[PDB]
């Protein structure tokens, strides 16, 4: 394990996945409102997957090596697995939270999935120019779900009650600036122009994942708009 | 890319799913309507997934060799992730258009699974003779499929709108013809008895894709009956 | 194939599997009801997966050697990809019996692909000691399932028909006495002591799946609990 300059980064993010997965638990289990049980469930299985999968990479098993540039390089490919099922979870919870149509959650969904799909064939191409093919079109798939959160969703959230309005605009304005910062990281990292190295594109992944997902998890499971309007 | 003699019909493939997947993208701009939406949805992800998969093959990703024959034989494995999503969502577009119910929804799918999943262990298998008993269970799963297309659908669709039963109709007819054509090519091509070269295979497997993707899908969303009725 | 001596319970269980699927199949024929069609194609769908990859294990495929203990160990990876579709559709059985939250039935369905998939990393595992880790995290996501199917179903099946809560109860219980016999037979078996040897290992699988799959089947299809009350 402590071969590995990065390893600190990969314990302490499965430490604080971990963690956070305990605490979203243990606060969901007074809850009995139907509406309010489907976002802790979504809401708990984010931090709960990435804890597996940066375990993976602590332990070894989530990393690969690949030749390019005459080189051969260490990617850790157990990131795609994670973010295959966790960023469509993270979706799942602001197109419940503004009540989206079916139509609209398949094509987010999907989009990400090409998103994903397309970083991880990226990440393993050995022709160091290709690379950079599968980048341009994973960030071309980002960008249509970063234009249906704003000029779809943020229409819808006008029309509900106030707290659900509020609480959506944050968290739209949080996974925007976040999500954004992958790619880039992506492309001056190891995978990438290998412009920063692995350790410390391992710190950056590391606090964007906690933000991204627990960070989020604590603004939308503190808020009212995940209740319905009882009396 | 152009020491493969096939490489033209996998560029020409590639550029007609992208073309196909960006007029669908801009013709579906401009719907509101909820179930529209739905199929715009559903329709455009087809040609853009296969797209990505399309150009993996191209720039030789998607490629691998399996030794059998006494041969190290070029298998295309890209072609069964595209048909494992692909697929599915061709068969939702049918059952959302008669309104089928969730259980026929299910095991539609499922046997898809079972299809496409087959036959990408037949393409993977090392024992010649083994190849085409994993053919015949694929074929037996696509035999179910197309019963359910005649006897549980084409029932249905007769007490539906007169418009969505007149597109069912036409689409169910293109759908059988077309995929049947696939287990035909596969037995007769390198996957199977070697009969047909690859560069022959693969025009033929293109021709097929494009015509069971954007020709289904240019039939589909221009009809009415992906509108619900409305004054 | 008659070189491995569990080879004679991969064959009985692959053929248990398919007598298994056409009697479901057959039975289901004369089914009508929307509510009975559920979990017809949900309960037939379970031996037909189990069935591909009990033949894969037959015929070779399903089978891969992992280095550890200074030695190469043969492990059946089939039975991964098998359990990964067939453990959430039992999970849905039992969930729509009791008509479950929607919330609930995503935390059984995650909390049961992040059992199989950890189990997997486990049997892969080079590093001897960590397959052990993987196998007690695979093990507390069980508990958690076991937990819900205890105390959060029971509670809703009592407020239901009578049928269908006896029911329940019986699949309930069964359900937790056998899965709970699978992280015992892994922890003494190939995959992680090596007390029982691998042929011993097989039959007790076998003996498992045939009574968690086509057992409960037989009990679930001959219930009236999955048909609505009608006159
Ligand atoms: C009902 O809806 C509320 C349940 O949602 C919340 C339910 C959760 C989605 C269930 C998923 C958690 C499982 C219990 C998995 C247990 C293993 C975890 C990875 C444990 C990680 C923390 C610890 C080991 C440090
Ligand atoms: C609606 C949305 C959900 C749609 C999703 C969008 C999606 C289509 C976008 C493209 C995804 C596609 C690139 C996934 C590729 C997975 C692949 C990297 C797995 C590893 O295989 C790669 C090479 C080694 O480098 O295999 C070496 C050769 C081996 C012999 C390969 C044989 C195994 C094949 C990989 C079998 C195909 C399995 C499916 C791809 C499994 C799904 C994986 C997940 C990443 C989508
Ligand atoms: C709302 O419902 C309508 C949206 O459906 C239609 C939405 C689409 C399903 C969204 C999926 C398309 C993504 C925008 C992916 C972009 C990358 C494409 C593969 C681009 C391919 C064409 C070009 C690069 C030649
Ligand atoms: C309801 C429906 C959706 C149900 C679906 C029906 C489905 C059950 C039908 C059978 C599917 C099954 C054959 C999928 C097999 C995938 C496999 C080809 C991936 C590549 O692995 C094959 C060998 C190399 O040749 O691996 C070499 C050895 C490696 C060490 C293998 C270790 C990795 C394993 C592959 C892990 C299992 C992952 C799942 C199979 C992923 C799903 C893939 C997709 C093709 C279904
Ligand atoms: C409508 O709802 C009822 C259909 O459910 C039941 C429909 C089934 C879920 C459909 C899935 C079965 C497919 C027909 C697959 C056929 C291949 C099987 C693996 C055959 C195995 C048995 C034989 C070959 C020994
Ligand atoms: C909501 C719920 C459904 C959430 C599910 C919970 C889930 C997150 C729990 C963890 C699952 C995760 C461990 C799956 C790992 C699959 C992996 C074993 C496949 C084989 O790859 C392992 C190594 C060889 O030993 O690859 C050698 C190196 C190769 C180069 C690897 C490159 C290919 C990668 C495997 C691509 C990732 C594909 C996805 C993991 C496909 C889904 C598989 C299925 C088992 C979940
Ligand atoms: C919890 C993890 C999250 C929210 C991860 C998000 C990851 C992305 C938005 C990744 C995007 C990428 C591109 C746009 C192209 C370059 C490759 C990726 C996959 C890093
Ligand atoms: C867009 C792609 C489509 C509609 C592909 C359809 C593919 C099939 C119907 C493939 C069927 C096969 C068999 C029936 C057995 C032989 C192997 C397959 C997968 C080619
Ligand atoms: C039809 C097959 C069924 C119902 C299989 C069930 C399998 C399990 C409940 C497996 C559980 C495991 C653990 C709890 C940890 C050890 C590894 C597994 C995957 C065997
Ligand atoms: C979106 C965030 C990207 C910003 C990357 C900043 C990295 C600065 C760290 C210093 C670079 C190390 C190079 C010398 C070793
Ligand atoms: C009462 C709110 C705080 C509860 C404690 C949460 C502990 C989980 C770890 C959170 C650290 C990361 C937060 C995002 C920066
Ligand atoms: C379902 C369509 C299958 C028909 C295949 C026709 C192939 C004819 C092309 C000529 C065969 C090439 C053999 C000599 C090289
Ligand atoms: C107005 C209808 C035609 C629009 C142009 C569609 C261009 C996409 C490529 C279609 C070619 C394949 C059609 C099926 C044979
Ligand atoms: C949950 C069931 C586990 C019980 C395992 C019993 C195995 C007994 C078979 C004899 C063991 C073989 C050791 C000598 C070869
Ligand atoms: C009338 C009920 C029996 C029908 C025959 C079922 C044959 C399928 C094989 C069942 C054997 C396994 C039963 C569970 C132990
Ligand atoms: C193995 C991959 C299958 C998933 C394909 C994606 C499409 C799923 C369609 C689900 C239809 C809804 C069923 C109720
Ligand atoms: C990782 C594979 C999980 C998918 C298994 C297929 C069954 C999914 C059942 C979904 C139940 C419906 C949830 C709302
Ligand atoms: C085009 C839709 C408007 C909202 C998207 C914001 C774009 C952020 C740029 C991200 C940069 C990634 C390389
Ligand atoms: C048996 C259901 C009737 C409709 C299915 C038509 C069968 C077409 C044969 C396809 C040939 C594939 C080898
Ligand atoms: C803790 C929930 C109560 C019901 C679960 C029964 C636990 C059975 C123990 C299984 C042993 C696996 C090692
Ligand atoms: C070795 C660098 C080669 C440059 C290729 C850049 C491709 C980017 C495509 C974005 C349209
Ligand atoms: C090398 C050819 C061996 C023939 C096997 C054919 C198997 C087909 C099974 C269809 C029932
Ligand atoms: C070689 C045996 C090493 C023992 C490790 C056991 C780990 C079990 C973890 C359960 C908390
Ligand atoms: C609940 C605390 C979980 C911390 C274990 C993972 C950290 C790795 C330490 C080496
Ligand atoms: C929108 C046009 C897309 C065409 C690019 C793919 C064709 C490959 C040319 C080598
Ligand atoms: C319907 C009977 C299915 C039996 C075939 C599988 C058994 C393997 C025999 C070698
Ligand atoms: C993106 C930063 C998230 C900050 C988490 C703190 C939330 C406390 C309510
Ligand atoms: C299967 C052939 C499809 C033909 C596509 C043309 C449709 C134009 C309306
Ligand atoms: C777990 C044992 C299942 C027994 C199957 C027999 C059911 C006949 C109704
Ligand atoms: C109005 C809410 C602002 C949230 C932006 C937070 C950026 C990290
Ligand atoms: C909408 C603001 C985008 C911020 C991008 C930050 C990338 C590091
Ligand atoms: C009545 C519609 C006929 C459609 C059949 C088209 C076959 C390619
Ligand atoms: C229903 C007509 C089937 C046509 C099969 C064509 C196979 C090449
Ligand atoms: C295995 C075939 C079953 C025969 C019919 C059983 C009575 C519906
Ligand atoms: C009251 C029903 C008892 C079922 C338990 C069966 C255990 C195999
Ligand atoms: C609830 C009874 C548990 C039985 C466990 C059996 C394990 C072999």
């Amino acid at each position: 394990i402590t071969g590995r300059p990065e390893w600190i980064w990969l314990a302490l993010g499965t430490a604080l996945m971990g963690l956070g997965t305990l605490y979203f638990l243990v606060k969901g289990m007074g809850v009995s409102d139907p509406d309010a049980k489907k976002f802790y469930a979504i809401t708990t299985l984010v931090p709960a997957i990435a804890f597996t999968m940066y375990l993976s990479m602590l332990l070894g098993y989530g990393l690969t090596m690949v030749p390019f540039g005459g080189e051969q390089n260490p990617i850790y490919w157990a990131r795609y697995a994670d973010w295959l099922f966790t960023t469509p979870l993270l979706l799942l919870d602001l197109a419940l939270l503004v009540d989206a149509d079916q139509g609209t959650i398949l094509a987010l969904v999907g989009a990400d999935g090409i998103m994903i799909g397309t970083g991880l064939v990226g990440a393993l191409t050995k022709v160091y120019s290709y690379r950079f093919v599968w980048w341009a079109i994973s960030t071309a798939a980002m960008l249509y779900i970063l234009y249906v959160l704003f000029f779809g969703f943020t229409s819808k959230a006008e029309s509900m009650r106030p707290e659900v309005a509020s609480t959506f605009k944050v968290l739209r304005n949080v996974t925007v600036v976040l999500w954004s910062a992958y790619p880039v990281v992506w492309l001056i990292g190891s995978e990438g122009a290998g412009i920063v190295p692995l350790n410390i594109e391992t710190l950056l992944f590391m606090v964007l994942d906690v933000s991204a997902k627990v960070g989020f998890g604590l603004i939308l499971l503190r808020s009212r708009a995940i209740f319905g309007e009882a009396e």
